[PDB]
């Protein structure tokens, strides 16, 4: 159904992602019209829950979002300043507090596996999992990696993290003189290790890069920006001050937006328009002052004031902007601005065989959440931290979590339609869990039940899993999209126009100054109850 | 005494002439029902005798030869003896790689111009000095890259390997962080004596290759320099698709010796029948069933090793990473058939005749580049086959989410977009070209599990630390890895080929020494040096 512009603005929504639902609720909050158009059939966009059908309550998985590192709360939910406030008083404010169960980042019983090089450890064990025999030096195993990594991101973050606090920008500014390094361009010609390591002042080799790469984060990880490396050390809680409290929502991450969807129905009508795709936006009259916002979407065109897109980037560059009028630097940030990719596997078993079960030599498991990692194809092992102390546990496994080029090649594997490369993967994944593990692959064979898998890279509406901006970007292009296009009546928004990249907050910020650019050009008399309600700033810390 | 040949790609069948040649038993095993790997051609059924294109290989630049087969030496002179080595010279056809009549299109910026031109597309709104677009980018990314690739071409020539040397000293470098951190421009352009800022960086990725390939390698960016010939190159494509090659070699194995092929059988798991005894076997578990081979020569792609067993292979812990970390590159391919060759005999909005044969057209929409066909022309039937889209990298990653999709309602909005770029590429209406459109096929190569990847795009330090090892053996020296990936020709046929060499060069000197001249004899003294 249409809406109406009470005062002749009417704004449009592009996509029902988090980042659109967030638009809503503070437009809905001031008062202004507005209308969401989804391509799809369902809200949430990568927040995505996937139910097994043969399985109990907690036989779930989070295709998409699924963590978050949410600052210290009382049982009021009121949230301590932190870079995930703005997530925790939206939980607040729709009444879900009570809905953040605890999420085990690491395993609350017994630790998870580590697997590399052949080699099987426990995490905490200190195993050098056969270091020297790649050429690592003996005073670099003992140091780590994780020390060494934090001794090179902790600089740029605590200047970030500085101005969070402080409410200033010369972190940022340092961070961007040194933008166009890559993680990698850093560690080879500009990292020098701390003096307290009692290491020779001198560039890591590519050898010792790689390496920091192997148990640090993914294949190809540190090709990509470093400004993204030290913001991910921020978002993680790697180097801050107030401790984190990583929570997960009960019953998945899709009951955020199916909370969102409800709340802004309760009090007028149905401002949703599904199985919509936006193929064309642009002014109705770029010549005309006062012209407003055409979209065409699903075959019908749609006018409004301004609109509000959360499309990821790539999906712009489908779309027909030509009466948008975006500059020529806006127009090639849409295509230079790098994305990332990633797969998720969930398999539902017959029981939660990681809690209760044994490996070959009777060595129980004994894990309870967290994690297991290693260099075999799936990379990454998650373990249920919903459903535990519950009548029914989950039996649901998130067999394999990639990023970059582990997700790549695992990607070719997944959505193939073809019977023998969906059993290809699954006798690929289990035999990964199998060696992980220290179990047979016919003791899991035996407690498969179902399998889903899914490539963030390979799917037409978000078209990579999330930004993951290369060298260079931040500095040159990204400016351009946080201005508005269009005679000011195009506001480019979701995660990627961001600091926080893969992240929820991310595509809140995102919505944050979309809203604030649109107040502050149309009714700027709002922007104090916008300040009360949403924040004075997207990212500078405040008292809740 | 059995060579187990594992994949019946380009590279396998060229172990199998070499191995044949030596009269040296050979057994290839291929997962899928057809030979050629990546050499893959798509006929549209509803076509004529040229309405066809290649989804991998599709042009050779071929050193000069002449009307007997022989070739002057050249990168590609391993690939021109093989074509001779079958008796294909008179089916290499000539490719264009510009337009033969009147130049193809440029579209960057909103901007369109043909090549030539000279055009700025509007480069000085994004900061681009006047300088800098006079000097242009071909002009400056030939000076950057000119120093490293004399060095490797002197390699090639002079029989050295100095020119590696130094370019491995480099190889930490992407292309980008070599122009914002070392790269200084030549004085004769007149520009200041400093590194490039991130536009102007941006700015030649744009125009000299494709969206993210400067974040890779920049031992890449200087070795495709090489491959294309930018050191004088004869452009040669296959009468009939590139599908002959790996055609008529699996022919000339079928007639002397009797077939040796199987097909349709994955290999699941390889390495030595019992890693302690010294004479031990290698097995290849490939459909179900255990095979016996005194050595393995592998082809599959590295991705694809590592969905395969290899406990009892007793690989090192580099031979190990490197399978992981050595890095694969995306790509997709778009063909359309039409009801004509529009971009021959057709005209724009305004009249203007596109005037085009053969050739390409480049652009910054999400196609990024159209290839216009060379094979056909001259003939009763031309063909109506058009590559609307052909992408790497960061274009291709984007591109290939559109695609294989198996939903109606996405591969038209697939269509929708590419005719859409196509009509904005050339000056027509978007109904031009969908009047004229008949059947559309597209591939994505990152999403295929026989290959799970395009092709081997090495990022920074990967030749450097992890290439080496993987071109020594494994398995008590009875496994060795080949394929385009294990070569300094990546994305070419002459590095599958190179591979092969070596892999059967180790072979050989390992097994059968005596046999080492007539293997110098017919296959050449090196994989790479030159020779006549
Ligand atoms: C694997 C993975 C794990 C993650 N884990 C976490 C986590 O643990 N914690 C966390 O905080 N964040 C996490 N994130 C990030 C979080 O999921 C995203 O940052 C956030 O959901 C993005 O919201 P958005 O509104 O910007 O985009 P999206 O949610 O992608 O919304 C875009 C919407 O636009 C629609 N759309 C697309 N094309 C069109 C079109 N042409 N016309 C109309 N509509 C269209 C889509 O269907 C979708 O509804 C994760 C992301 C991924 C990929
Ligand atoms: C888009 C594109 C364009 C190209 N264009 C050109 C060009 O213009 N000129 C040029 O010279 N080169 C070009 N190339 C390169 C050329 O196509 C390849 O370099 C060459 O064909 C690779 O041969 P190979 O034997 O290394 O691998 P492949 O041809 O991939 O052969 C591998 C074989 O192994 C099989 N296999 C896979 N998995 C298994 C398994 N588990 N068990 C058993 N068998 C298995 C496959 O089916 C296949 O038969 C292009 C490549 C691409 C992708």
């Amino acid at each position: 159904v249409p809406s109406s512009p009470p005062g002749g603005e009417r704004v449009g929504i592009l996509g029902a992602g988090i980042g659109g639902l967030y638009s809503a609720l503070i437009l809905q909050s001031l008062d202004v019209p507005f209308e969401i158009i989804e391509a799809s059939n369902r809200v949430g966009g990568r927040l995505f829950t996937h139910k097994f059908p043969n399985g109990g309550k907690y036989d779930y998985y989070d295709v998409g979002a699924m963590r978050y590192p949410l600052p210290k709360s009382d049982d009021k939910g009121n949230y301590q300043p932190g870079v995930m406030q703005r997530v925790g008083q939206l939980f607040t404010y729709l009444g879900m507090h009570k809905q953040l169960i605890p999420y085990y980042f690491k395993s609350n019983k017994s630790p998870g596996f580590q697997y590399f090089n052949g080699v099987r450890a426990r995490i905490g064990e200190g195993s050098s999992f056969d270091a020297p025999a790649l050429g690592i030096n003996s005073s670099l195993i003992d140091i780590g990696v994780t020390k060494i990594v934090n001794d090179a991101v902790g600089p740029f973050a605590q200047a970030l993290f500085d101005d969070l606090q402080k409410h200033t920008t010369t972190g940022w500014d340092d961070m961007m003189k040194n933008d166009a390094y890559s993680t990698r361009s850093y560690f080879s010609f500009k990292y020098l290790p701390s003096p307290s390591f009692g290491l020779p002042s001198e560039h890591f080799s590519t050898r010792v890069i790689n390496w920091l790469e192997t148990f640090d984060k993914s294949t190809g990880w540190y090709d990509r920006g470093l400004t993204e490396t030290v913001l991910e050390a921020i978002a993680f809680g790697e180097v801050g001050d107030g401790e984190v409290d990583w929570r997960c929502i009960d019953g998945g991450s899709h009951v955020l937006p199916d909370t969102i969807a409800a709340f802004l129905h309760k009090k007028g009508g149905n401002a949703f328009v599904m199985n919509a795709s936006v193929t064309a936006i642009g002014l109705e009259n770029p010549n005309k002052e006062d012209s407003p916002m055409v979209v065409v979407a699903g075959g019908q065109k749609r006018k409004y004031s301004h609109v509000i897109s959360t499309l990821p980037l790539p999906v712009l560059r489908t779309v027909d902007l030509k009466n948008s009028k975006l500059d020529i630097v806006q127009s090639n940030a849409l295509r230079k601005l790098q994305y990332g990719p990633s797969i998720k596997i969930g398999i539902l078993f017959k029981e939660p065989w990681w809690t209760t079960g044994q490996d070959k030599n009777g060595e129980k498991f004994d894990l309870v959440g967290g994690q297991s990692y290693t260099d075999l194809p799936i990379r990454t092992v998650v373990y249920p931290s919903y459903g535990v102390n519950t009548n029914a546990p989950s039996n649901t496994l998130i067999a394999s979590y990639c990023w970059t080029n582990d997700a790549e090649r695992m990607g070719s594997l997944i959505g193939t339609g073809a019977a023998t490369y969906e059993e290809q993967l699954e006798h690929l994944v289990l035999s990964n869990l199998a060696a992980v593990h220290n179990t047979d692959y016919q003791y899991l064979k035996d407690r498969l039940v179902d399998v889903h898998s899914w490539d963030w890279n390979h799917n037409p509406l978000t078209m990579g899993a999330f930004a993951f901006f290369g060298p260079g970007d931040f500095q040159d292009l990204y400016t351009s999209l946080n201005r508005p296009a269009a005679n000011g009546k195009l506001h480019f928004a979701g995660e990627a126009l961001s600091v926080r990249h893969a992240w929820v907050v991310g595509a809140l910020d995102s919505a944050w100054r979309a809203v604030y650019n649109y107040l502050y050009v149309t009714d700027p008399a709002k922007l104090p109850k916008f300040f009360e309600l949403w924040g004075k700033n997207a990212e500078w810390f405040e008292q809740p």
